[PDB]
């Protein structure tokens, strides 16, 4: 998978973000939201949400879902490195344990399971 946030802003610029964020902003999570390929979804305009640390998973999927018009009866599964976060786990904890060398945290969203 290639993600547009990184075609548009290089590393240098993605970096100076993060560190931006992380210092100002400490309970702040720097999320990069992106429809995986081979999907049929709705793609997201916003891609970068600056959602709080106490947020689970399970909120997250609420905001969104509500972004792409998509009714909880319908699949919708997030990966992060090809691991599917449990509802419970805050943003926080999944920024601690998954976060790239840009200080950012990537989140694929798909309708399939794989
Ligand atoms: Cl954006």
């Amino acid at each position: 998978m290639k993600w547009a946030y990184k075609e548009e802003n290089n590393f240098e610029k993605r970096r100076a973000e993060g560190d931006k964020i992380r210092r100002k902003y400490p309970d702040r999570i720097p999320v990069i939201v992106e429809k995986a390929p081979k999907s049929k979804l709705h793609d997201l305009d916003k891609k970068k949400y600056l959602v709080p640390s106490d947020l689970t998973v399970g909120q997250f999927y609420f905001l969104i879902r509500k972004r792409i018009q998509l009714r909880p009866e319908d699949a919708l599964f997030f990966f992060v490195n090809n691991v599917i976060p449990q509802t419970m786990t805050t943003m926080g904890q999944l920024y601690q344990d998954h976060h790239e060398e840009d200080l950012f945290l990537y989140i694929a969203y798909s309708d399939e399971s794989v």
